[PDB]
């Protein structure tokens, strides 16, 4: 079994065009076939996520909630989430990451099916210095990770989507804090790399990986999603749809979810899914 | 005679669900939507403001804005139990208005342009009657619509007409004398079952006490009430601010330029925020004409 | 061998006055002419021999921009569509150009983006017989050729711009054909000489492959002021995020090995140019 | 009373949303009441402007064309345009410039009515180092101009709209190339400043002055104009409209222009001008 964690650090309640930002990472985990999900946020925001999503049983999900008292690093998700993870495999997604593209279901599926080691994704960006950066040898094997380097060794940033085996809790517990006293995800990923158990999969230029964490980037992500949805008459990262297509809820349950929203474009969309075949 | 302000940040029901943080708490680029109508009232020289919203949203506005004393304002809060029309602001706000002149602004309206201070100033200085603004739009049937005679005098108002008599919509910014509370009290619900601001404005028109000022095409009046319109407004503000290195509708700036807060107060506001905090600090050091 | 045709048809006065200055398919989508997108699409399919068909007025302007294409390892030719009497007319105008070869037709104002696009074109291109088209879920199918599917997902009807669409699956402006298409086009009667009638002829012989182009691909129309602006913002967002260009023909020629490092360096020097130089030094997976 | 020059150093043929870029500076000169306009461009581009605009008699204009053989600086417009200007006052519209705002007609009118000296506009920008920069004293009087300073003395850039008396040709003739080896408009403006004949008017933050000279800025200008026009049902910088409202063309001339465009939003708009009162 693989359990999911969304870290919504100290924003993920803001809309990207037509739905809350958190619908995107939630939909990402759901596409990977993960239905048991811990949402970690600030003391102030955790209750607001609870109020919005509840226990998730309406979407065939099992949602739980935990607080990050202070932003002491992303790897703190594994300590906060230790009892939630138990003895299971896990996946970690960041709250302000948006993914789009063809074969994304297959790309997540393959990473998810690995019973041992860790899987991350490398994506060519203009500004790699803002992220974890992967260095490759001539043969395309990952040989180094650097967190926000002044002099990036490549243009390949590690995305905010991480797949882990049962070692991650123990690796997180044994992490030496950074000079700033923070538990860094890059140190978790380097631990797997040093054991020869880090799979770095290329996320090709044919995929969109967008940040939604600045005023400018949120606006650009909004326009991007609006253009796709208005062209297609299909929604990106509609959790009700992904639950339906995963068979976690049936036609009758989707109809019940649509009814209260029926006066607006979202409820009308959910109803139309019942009457058309989408390939 | 003092003029008090009302922002009606009404419920949109389930219209913007599931995206809706309430509508007027959503950002237009870099600041909450409510900063725009708040900045509008402040530019008109209004410091005493009632914010009317849903029971669920009222606490979130209070948490964001507080009593407004940090910005030289006196902010109060009231609830609209149900969205039974915009003219209900004058009943909810009756004791707040008391014997004073008033201004009403809608929560999802954005204004921009040169002479906007002068345009508000002139409307605000009228001690009697009411002032509204007429703006040429593509879809007037969505608004209150003004009909003009050959001489350019307003002769009719219609709320959301099937057959608009012009392309001039009344904007969500209204200036009133002490008659508005009494006019609002006598209003009966419209065919749509609402207490309509257009009925308030028609009452002033019939007494020959409605000033309809043209808001020229050189001004931007933007609606932020749909997913699409909010996105367009965001890009519009982003383009202006990134070009100018100046912010549109930064309340701290307007308070400072009105001399409602001094350099020392602005510095105290800037420190905890130190792009927004950096912007507030630059206001202290730069001459902007 | 498979030869390519780009039909950059007249839009009449539809986009005037913006298109009084520059033809529709010469208008930029963010950072490059519209025609770079369909050209790059044919190049990604491995097609090097391409006929560009346009109006009498616009054909010379395409020639002035692109020349014979030898700079990009291409063989570009030009022909005129006297009047916009239908898309199937490309096969009559292009008859002697096509000769005895397989063909592909792309429309001038169609933009494609997505992962596996090289593989999707590759598979369609490798079919030596019949025709291949792509079906894409759209909001407004009534604007396009519309595919009807049976319960088993087999294509059973095509209708051009139906009042009552039988699905939300539009046929995209990208078509792969065997040696039958010229003969089918010759026998077509006006409805315009419609590409949907060509595709239905292949369907009736059981030789039409309708591949689903999934929602994970972007198929954008650039034929209105609004749609061109949206396409511009879409490409700008991808390119500024990635530090990579969409549909840069020099890059696709280089990665296809149609031009070498020395040829790319010669193209970069007079110039976009900084981007071409970076291609020489960086491994992009 | 005043002749116009558009220096188009091609960029100015590209559309800003729904019309060629050059419609914007042309509409600007027309709003100032200028009907006699010289378009200066490269040998290659001058014919393309001629093909688009012709002699301008359709819009009640008198359009002429001249070539800049080599890009030796924007002040060369006054040498190339010397015989065109003759003994008249002039206005120059330079760069890839878009203007919008309330009182713009009045702002141009006032600058235009000055019978002596020169008038320029100063606008607060984020990146003044890209432009001519105005320094002000404590009393707000202009005291220095610098072309693209490394250390700008203010955030006030001089816009690409210049009003000149009959001295400009003689000042241009006496100019020597700058360190960058160009005849610079800033040197023309400084000559007027030194003789106490430069009026620097503030263009307030309530006006939009947009650059359309990069891929990014052209896209942003497109979205800006699209937002205004689709909101208002009114067009920005439609030359036919400005000619009609200036009474340079009559209803019969406007009808002839509108009919061939009538199946699109532009011709429908020109027809609406015949029947509708817009204040
Ligand atoms: C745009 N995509 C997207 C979808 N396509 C995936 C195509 C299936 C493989 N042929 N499906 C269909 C879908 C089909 C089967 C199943 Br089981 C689940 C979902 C949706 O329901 N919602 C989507 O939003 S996505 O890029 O993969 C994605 C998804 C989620 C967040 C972010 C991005
Ligand atoms: C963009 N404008 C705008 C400003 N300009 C006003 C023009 C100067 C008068 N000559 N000032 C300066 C300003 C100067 C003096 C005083 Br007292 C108050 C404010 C700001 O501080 N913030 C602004 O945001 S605005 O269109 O009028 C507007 C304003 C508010 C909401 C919406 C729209
Ligand atoms: C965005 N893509 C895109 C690319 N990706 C394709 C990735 C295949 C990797 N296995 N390549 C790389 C590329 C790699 C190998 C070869 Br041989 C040719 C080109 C480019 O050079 N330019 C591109 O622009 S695209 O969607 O396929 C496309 C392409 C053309 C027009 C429109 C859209
Ligand atoms: C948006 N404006 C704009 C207009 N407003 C001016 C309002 C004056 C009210 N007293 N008029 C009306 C107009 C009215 C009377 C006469 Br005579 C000429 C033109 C237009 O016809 N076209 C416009 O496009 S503008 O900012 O000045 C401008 C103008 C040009 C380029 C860029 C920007
Ligand atoms: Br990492
Ligand atoms: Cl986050
Ligand atoms: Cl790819
Ligand atoms: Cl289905
Ligand atoms: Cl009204
Ligand atoms: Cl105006
Ligand atoms: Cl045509
Ligand atoms: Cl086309
Ligand atoms: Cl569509
Ligand atoms: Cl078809
Ligand atoms: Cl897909
Ligand atoms: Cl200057
Ligand atoms: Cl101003
Ligand atoms: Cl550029
Ligand atoms: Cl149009």
């Amino acid at each position: 079994k693989r359990k999911g964690i969304i870290l919504a650090g100290g924003k993920q309640l803001l809309p990207v065009y037509d739905k809350p930002m958190i619908y995107y990472p939630l939909s990402t985990l759901m596409l990977a076939g993960i239905r048991e999900i811990l949402i970690i946020s600030t003391p102030q925001d955790t209750p607001r996520f609870q109020q919005l999503l509840g226990d998730g049983s309406n979407w065939g999900l099992d949602l739980q909630y935990a607080v990050q008292p202070s932003p002491d690093g992303l790897a703190q998700a594994f300590l906060i989430g230790e009892s939630f993870i138990g003895n299971d495999l896990s996946a970690l997604v960041l709250g302000d990451n948006l993914y789009y593209g063809h074969d994304f279901h297959e790309l997540l599926g393959s990473a998810s099916q690995r019973q041992t080691g860790a899987s991350v994704f490398a994506y060519h960006v203009l500004d790699p210095e803002r992220y974890g950066v992967v260095e490759f040898d001539q043969g395309g094997k990952a040989i180094s990770l650097e967190e926000k380097p002044l002099e990036p060794k490549s243009n390949y940033a590690v995305t905010g989507l991480y797949f882990y085996d049962q070692q991650v809790v123990d690796i997180a517990r044994d992490l030496k804090p950074s000079p700033r006293g923070e538990l860094e995800i890059t140190d978790v990923n380097r631990a797997y790399l040093e054991r020869g158990q880090l799979s770095v999969e290329i996320m090709g230029r044919g995929y969109a990986w967008l940040d939604t964490g600045t005023h400018d980037s949120l606006l650009e992500a909004g326009q991007f999603i609006a253009t796709l949805e208005n062209r297609q008459g299909l929604k990106v990262a509609c959790p009700e749809e992904i639950a339906y297509r995963q068979k976690w809820i049936d036609a009758a349950q989707l109809e019940k979810l649509a009814a209260p929203l029926a006066k607006n474009g979202y409820g009308q969309y959910l109803k139309r899914l019942l009457t058309e075949t989408v390939y």
